[PDB]
């Protein structure tokens, strides 16, 4: 019934070329089984967007990477919001969606839009950069630590913990062991910045411990809702910022047209999301015994889904392969979809919005002039470096 493969989409083979392999599991059926790791695998959008949205059956607080928590110990306090279930989830997820509103996007805006204008400025006097570690990593990193409210102290923590987060949701390989193996100063440094008397009033962290007081979180749950957007909050932004920058780069006909219109700023940005999905992979397992696309699954099995994936199957996107920033993106999974969809989906768009509108309308051309180095994550992806020469306009 279900075909069986023997692709590793953990294999440093799979990351530098994941697209041919994920045709493969897309073709092979809608539910397959991958030998490599004892787990079922879903690579089209029908069955990543429907397994997305069944939180039930396919439940979250046995955890998203292929350690269930059931049968392992996790690495660390489980999320109280991603690694959750409704009705435990919901009023986490309702106390971040309020931090991360509409209204709080408002209140940073202007300052997330002056240091994005500021650092293409300062890009634009060097001429030759390191788009990732001078821009993709420069900027957020500018900009979301303050809005948390954190110190200056020990930010260099900040990247090598996401990347950790991120690595450990993957199968017991090298990155995931040696990740956890150098965690101990990071964690320590994420932990204790988490308690209240250490965030800056007025930023994000101070907001979820004021969100203490309404029923909806008590005291001792707002650390580890701060800790949530330590781990989510900025790899992730960096790596969507990157493939954006990279897609302009390849993309010079979609760079003249952002040029001439930057209102296409927000498009552009939401079009890497799902061009180059900062997170591919991650999991989900079955409460039950499930039929999905004809398939019988098991009660208690992890089932991986490939949202990247899912975003380049040609059987939902016209052209998929290509970086169109006049796409019609909604629908993509990029951000997730259901209950779990991104909580700080608005702080992502506004840092890409803000930074693509600056390129939009201070650059003239994004040319690649030296080697370009994958960073090699289990669920993230994104370049190491990626050097360009930017023309100012
Ligand atoms: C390009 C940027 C980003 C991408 C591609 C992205 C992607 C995702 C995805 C796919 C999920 C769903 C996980 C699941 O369903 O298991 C998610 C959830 C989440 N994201 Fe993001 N994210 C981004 C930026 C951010 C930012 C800026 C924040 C916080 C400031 C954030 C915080 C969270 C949190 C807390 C969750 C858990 C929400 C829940 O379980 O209900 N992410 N993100
Ligand atoms: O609550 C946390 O600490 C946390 C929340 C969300 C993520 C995540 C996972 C997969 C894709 C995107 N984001 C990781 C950690
Ligand atoms: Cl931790």
């Amino acid at each position: 019934t279900i075909p069986h493969l023997a692709i590793d989409p953990f294999s440093l083979d799979f990351f530098d070329d994941p697209y041919p392999d994920q045709q493969t599991l897309r073709d092979a059926g809608p539910v397959v089984y991958l030998d490599k790791w004892n787990v079922y695998g879903v690579a089209r959008y029908a069955e990543v967007h429907a397994v997305l949205n069944d939180p039930t059956t396919f439940c979250s607080s046995r955890g998203v990477g292929l350690s269930d928590f059931k049968k392992e110990k996790p690495w660390r306090p489980p999320s109280l919001i991603l690694e959750a279930d409704p009705p435990a989830h919901t009023r986490p997820r309702a106390v971040l969606s309020k931090v991360l509103s509409p209204a709080t996007m408002k209140t940073i805006r202007d300052g997330f839009a002056a240091a994005a204008d500021a650092k293409v400025d300062e890009l634009l006097q060097r001429g030759c950069i390191d788009a990732i570690a001078d821009l993709a990593e420069a900027y957020p990193l500018s900009v979301f630590p303050d809005a948390m409210g954190l110190k200056q102290e020990g930010r260099e923590h900040l990247l090598p913990y996401a990347g950790l987060v991120f690595n450990a949701f993957g199968p017991p390989n090298e990155l995931r062991q040696t990740a956890i193996e150098r965690s101990a100063p990071h964690q320590a440094y994420v932990n204790e910045q988490c308690q209240r008397p250490n965030l800056a009033p007025g930023g994000f962290g101070a907001c979820i411990h004021a969100f203490t007081d309404t029923g909806e979180i008590t005291p001792d749950e707002a650390p580890l809702l701060v800790r949530s957007l330590l781990s989510a909050g900025l790899d992730t932004t960096v790596n969507g910022i990157g493939a954006a920058v990279y897609c302009l780069a390849r993309f010079p006909g979609e760079l003249q047209r952002l040029r001439s219109d930057p209102t296409l700023a927000r498009n552009a940005f939401e079009e890497a999301v799902r061009f180059e999905s900062p997170v591919q992979t991650f999991f989900r397992t079955t409460t039950r015994e499930v039929e999905l696309g004809g398939a019988v699954i098991g009660e208690g099995e992890k089932v991986l889904m490939f949202l990247g994936s899912a975003n380049r199957d040609p059987r939902r996107w016209s052209d998929p392969d290509l970086y169109d920033i006049t796409r019609k993106t909604s629908g993509h999974v990029g951000f997730g979809s259901g209950v779990h969809m991104c909580v700080g989906q608005l702080v992502a768009r506004l840092e890409g919005e803000v930074m693509l509108s600056a390129l939009a309308r201070k650059v003239a051309a994004i040319d690649i002039d030296g080697p370009v180095k994958r960073r090699f994550n289990n669920t993230l992806r994104g370049l190491e470096s990626l050097p360009v020469k930017l023309t100012p306009a």
